[PDB]
This record gives C-alpha cells, structure tokens and sequence, in this order.
C-alpha cells in the first residue's frame, strides 16, 4: 500500500520558524561561515513528502520467518509491568507537546486532576475502542546542518496526543526497554555506552578470521515499515506475560495508532493518511530495532553471507562478518541488498564492503584509535564533528530545549574535536555567563536528562576512563577530517583555541571546587606541564546505568 496519502492541506508551521542562524556576538569565536549553518523548516515539507510517499514491495520467505520464530522464542521468555498512571507521568519530558484536552507537561508531572482524568479515560478507551483510528499530529522538524556541495528537507515527525502517550507509556515501556535486549541481546546497540560499542566492534572485529563489514543504508526506514511488519512486531510483544489490560492495550494500540491512521497539521486540517511507521510514538526505536534486526539477519541467510554479527540502532544497521574474498563478498553483499529489498528495506546508497574497520560509520560514527599517556592505543567513538559544530553554533547565538553540544561533549568525551572545540567554547561561556552550575537538559539515545556542566569530569571519567583525558596523537584519517571540517565551517585555528583553553583553564582553577577539576581534567591538554590525572572521587560513586539501556528517540521519555 502507499506509505502515504495526502488531502492536499500543508504541513503548516506551529509559529514562527528561523532557517538562518542569527548573528550573536558569541557564534563567532566558533565559526565565522554561519551563512553554512541552516535550520530546516516546514517550507522544505512537501520536497520531503514527495521523497517518504511511495508503494511498498515486500514478499517474505522461508528465512524471515525462521528468524521470526527464532525472536519470537526469546521474547517467549519476557514477562512485562503494567506501569502505574503515576509511574508513565513521570516519564513525560516537563516540556512534551501540550494535549489538546486543557493539560500539559506539567499538569502531567503534577499528577494534575485534569491530566490524570483524561489519561485514564483515553486508557479506558483503548480497552473498549479495538478499531477507531486515533488521531495523529505531523509537523516538520526543525534541525540544524551545515549546507553541503543543497540542502536537506525538514524531516516529518508524526504523534499522538500527550494522554494517548502517557498511555503508551503504561503498556509499553517496561516492553520496548527489555524485549530488544532479550530478543537480540549483544546485537542491540542501546546497551552500550559509546565505550562499550567500540569495544564491541573491535572485539567482534577481531574475532573473525578475515573481517569485512558494512553500514546498510536503509532509504528513509520508517516509511518502508509496513502493516504487516508492525504486526509482526506486536506478534513479538504479544510472547511476552503481560497483564490483561495492557495485552489488550498493545493490540488497540497497534490497530488505532502504530499501523497507521489520519495525519493532522497544526491548523486541524486533515493532511492524508498513514500506512507506515509514525516517528512519534514509544515503539517507534523498539519496533525499527526488532524490524531491521529480523530482516537483517534473515538477508544474511539468503545472501549466505558467512557467520554475520549484527549491531542494530533503530534503523541502524551496521554488519560484520567473515570474508570469503573480495569478489565473493561483493557479490554476498548485492545478494544481501535484494533479499532486503523483497524485505521491503531498499538501500538509500549501495552498500560497500570494508577492511577496515575506522572506514565502517554505522549510528553516524566510527571507531578510531589514539594513544593515552604511557603510549598505549586506545579505541574511541568519533564521528564527522560537522553537525554537531553546526548546531553548537545554532545553541550558542540561540536558547534550545535540548543541548546537542553538551550531549555531545559526554559521547565524545575522547575525540580532538570535542576536547578542542567543545568543551573550551562552551566552558568559557558558561564562566562569562556565571553558570557552571546550571543543571542543563539534553538526550543520551533519544531521552532527556538534566546534567550539571560541573559533573562532566566524573561523567567522562566513568564512561570513558581517565584516558580520554590524555589521548593524543589521533589518526591521520580522524586529524585529515577534523582539519578538512574546521577549515570548512571557518573555525579558529589550532592555536587559537589552545590559547582560549590555557585561559579557560586557569580562570577556573582559580576557583576550586567542581570548577577546579574541570580545570585540571578537560583542559590538561593546553598546557606543556602535564597533571598525573588520578581517578575522581565522585566518579566511582556514579551510576549512569539508565543511560544505556534501550532507545527512546520519539519515544517522548524523560529520565528524572
Ligand atoms: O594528533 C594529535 N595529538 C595531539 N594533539 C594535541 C591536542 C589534544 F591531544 C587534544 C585536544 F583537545 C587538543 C589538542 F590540541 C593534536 C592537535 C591537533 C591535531 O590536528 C590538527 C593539526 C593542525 C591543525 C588543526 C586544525 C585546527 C583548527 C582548524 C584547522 N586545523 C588540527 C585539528 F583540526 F585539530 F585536527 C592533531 C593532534
Ligand atoms: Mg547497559
Ligand atoms: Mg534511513
């Protein structure tokens, strides 16, 4: 069936929508070419729309539902809470999309008479109503690039309202946060820290006799879900003990609302209809994960593509293998391209076999190596430092619910880029703003959490190790991208910012406190007379378990 069907209404704004970064007095210490920084907008919708509507193919066979079975016999083994109006309401982000029943965000969180009314009337509902599609709101997002030799279009985000969310929350989370783990176990991405997808990759790298790995590019997934993989995807919930109602939640909620449903703009204009993945909803991650991962490892078979690993993100796939030479492997890999595409998952670009593995990008990233104080080499997550830059500069010259910078400076703790960019731009902000201490909101997989800038030295300390604080003599490939970046966005040169850092540092040392070992930690690379960086306190007396655990990109969560 069409992925889409549109009336003909726009995907209209929901208020004023800035495209060009404005120029603040502080953008410019990052990078000076701003006019390279856009934000996309609902203008670009309908080039996006006529990209993400189309038929789909799909023919299934022997392997998929073999794999099938096979997912279905783990989840066999799950048994899933019912969560409480009470424990859903928590969950919901101070700063989620208001209802269209008089309540919000924090009505919700304020366990709200309003709120707490509404949301057991639309739970009681989805007990009693098996058919009646729910109503869905789409609007185009808004995210920041750096243009490229144009532009891209706004990608389009589809939701319930907030009551039907919070119960999502109530029939699925507990599901979609400990099925994709015990459907796939170590082939689920989100049970890693970026340290410990590295070490993934590279332990099962070497584990092969002669590596060859590839990222599968699926052309715009959600889209090339169908009604009958959504179904497949609830056939995988529905093994798991559930209590009655939230059995028959999950059905409702996949008949009304997940396998499709009428799509409304902003004005209450009826927009069209849609017959695949909504991006909006608690099963969006969960479901792409377990639909990409069963299709995956099913094309494997069918293009016999030798002892395959997969590491699943969402829509992110990533594969490694055994060679069986380089024409072979080629020819595997075009095998493994149709069985995907029967599959209904068309690649965006072909798949190309690689060597090496720093040359594989899966989850936007790659792995890379450097080396610590004793010399010894050590294996970190880097990535392309181009958005994350370009929307650094966007946080900077404007205020932003979510803060892509800080995200970044925690999963990237290790890179040049992050260290030398980064962390000395925004800490030397934050000191001429006095606000250091300043909890700040941002996503780790798709959730929210509130951070404190100050607690960033344990942070990294925990999830990457004191090496992060030492790593030196970076890749030629990883030094050849970053400069080939920095040099596109117009950044400061090299000793620009050691300059900054060196002041940076010393104008928080001289404050102690929290403020004196970001000082000595972060910043230990500016000056010539290094520190003995020894293990932090506080460090160890963390527990930053919630953050890897399962994917919540759409999924409206927010980790208190
Ligand atoms: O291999 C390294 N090993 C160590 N350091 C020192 C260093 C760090 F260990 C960590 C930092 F957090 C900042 C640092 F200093 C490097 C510093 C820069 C670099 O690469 C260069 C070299 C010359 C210019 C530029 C450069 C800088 C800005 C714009 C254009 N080119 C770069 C860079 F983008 F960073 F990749 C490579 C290395
Ligand atoms: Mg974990
Ligand atoms: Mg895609």
């Amino acid at each position: 069936s069409m992925s889409y069907t549109w009336t003909g209404a726009l995907i209209t704004p929901c208020a004023a929508e800035e495209s060009k970064l404005p120029i603040n007095p502080l953008s410019n210490s990052l990078l000076r070419h701003h006019n390279m920084v856009y934000a996309t907008t609902s203008r670009s919708a309908s080039l996006r729309q006529k990209k993400v509507t189309f038929d789909r193919l799909q023919v299934l066979d022997d392997h998929y539902r073999d794999v099938l079975k096979e997912m279905k016999a783990k989840a066999s083994t799950v048994k899933a809470k019912l969560l409480s109006i009470e424990e859903a309401c928590k969950l919901t982000p101070p700063h989620s999309a208001k209802s269209k029943f008089g309540y919000g965000a924090k009505d919700v969180r304020n366990l709200s008479s309003r709120a707490v009314n509404h949301i057991r009337s639309v739970w009681e509902d989805l007990l009693e109503d098996t058919e009646t599609p729910i109503d869905t709101t789409i609007m185009a997002k808004s995210e920041v690039f750096c243009v490229q030799p144009g532009r891209k279009p706004a990608r389009l985000i589809v939701f319930p309202d907030l009551g039907v969310r919070v119960c999502e929350k109530m029939a699925l989370y507990d599901v979609v946060s400990t099925l994709p783990q015990a459907v796939m176990g170590s082939s689920y991405g989100f049970q890693y820290s970026p340290k410990q997808r590295v070490e993934f990759l590279v332990n099962t790298w070497k584990s092969k006799k002669c590596p060859m790995g590839f990222s599968y590019d699926t052309r715009c997934f959600d889209s090339t879900v169908t009604e009958s993989d959504i179904r497949v995807e609830e056939s995988i919930y529905q093994c798991c003990d559930l209590a009655p109602e939230a059995r028959q939640a999950i059905r409702s909620l996949t008949e009304r609302l997940y396998i499709g449903g009428p799509l409304t703009n902003s004005k209450g204009q009826n927009c069209g209809y849609r017959r695949c993945r909504a991006s909006g909803v608690l099963t969006t991650s969960c479901g792409n994960t377990l639909t990409c991962y069963l299709k995956a490892t099913a094309a494997c078979r069918a293009a016999k593509l030798q002892d395959c690993t997969m590491l699943v993100n969402g829509d992110d796939l990533v594969v490694i293998c055994e060679s069986a030479g380089t024409q072979e492997d080629a020819a595997a890999l075009r095998a493994f391209t149709e069985a995907m595409t029967r599959y209904s998952a068309p690649p965006g670009d072909p798949p190309q076999p690689e060597y090496d593995l720093e040359l594989i990008t899966s989850c936007s990233s790659n792995v890379s190596v450097a080396h610590d104080a004793s010399g010894k080499r050590v294996y970190y997550l880097t990535r392309d430092p181009t958005t994350p830059l370009a929307r650094a500069a966007w946080e900077t010259a404007r205020h932003t619910p979510i803060n892509s910078w800080l995200g970044n400076i925690i999963m990237y703790a290790p890179t040049l880029w992050a260290r030398m960019i980064l962390m000395t731009h925004f800490f030397s902000i934050l000191l001429a703003q006095e606000q250091l201490e300043k909890a700040l909101d941002c996503q780790i997989y798709g959730a929210c959490y509130s951070i404190e800038p100050l607690d960033l030295p344990q942070i990294i300390e925990r999830l990457h190790g004191l090496s992060a604080f030492t790593l030196h003599s970076y890749s030629p490939g990883e030094i050849n991208r970053v400069a080939s970046c920095l040099r596109k966005l117009g950044v400061p040169p090299l000793r620009t910012w050691r300059h900054r850092a060196r002041s940076v540092r010393a104008k928080l040392l001289s404050q102690g406190g929290r403020a004196a070992t970001c000082g000595r930690y972060l910043f230990n690379w500016a000056v010539r007379t290094k520190l003995k960086l020894t293990p932090i306190p506080a460090a160890s007396q963390l527990d930053l378990s919630g953050w890897f655990v399962a994917g919540y990109s759409g999924g409206d969560i927010y980790h208190s």
